């Protein structure tokens, strides 16, 4: 219901220079350079803005918008000064313990055995458990369960009943 409008990509830049001089400025080095800005045609904008040979202790600030800037002098000094706080959003990155394939279960080893599909069939179901579980071991530290006795054991206990899980 409430009325809103659509942001946009407004940068504002401080620049404290007089005289007749093209470049960037010391905020202009950071913003432009990983920007891709040209600081030629930043310079240029500066140079002809102040072309009035301006020198007197005046504080120039200038807008960049789609590789375009706009130079605005204001009189005497002291310009406010803002801070957002707020940055875009990214995708993080971070390390996983997938590797190979990891998530290996006797669940799945049962799943197998019960379909008779040839993933983890192999002849005998401790046979097949035992050397597929001892190659989690081998490729994973700590996949799951690092426990051959215990898997077997509650395995031949009773893991599975009358479905595969």
């Amino acid at each position: 219901m409430p009325p809103k409008f659509d942001p946009n990509e407004i940068k504002v830049v401080y620049l404290r220079c007089t005289g007749g001089e093209v470049g960037a400025t010391s905020a202009l080095a950071p913003k432009i350079g990983p920007l891709g800005l040209s600081p030629k045609k930043v310079g240029d904008d500066i140079a002809k803005a102040t072309g009035d040979w301006k020198g007197l202790r005046i504080t120039v600030k200038l807008t960049i918008q789609n590789r375009q800037a706009q130079i605005e002098v204001v009189p005497s000094a002291s310009a406010l000064i803002i801070k957002a706080l707020k940055e875009p959003p990214r995708d993080r990155k971070k390390q996983k313990n997938i590797k190979h394939s990891g998530n290996i279960t006797f669940d799945e080893i049962v799943n197998i055995a019960r379909q008779m599909r040839h993933r983890s069939l192999a002849r005998e179901l401790s046979g097949t458990i035992k050397e597929i579980l001892g190659t989690a071991q081998s490729v994973g530290c700590n996949v799951d369960g690092r426990h051959p006795h215990d898997i077997i054991d509650d395995i031949n206990s009773g893991a599975v009943e009358c479905p595969a899980s």
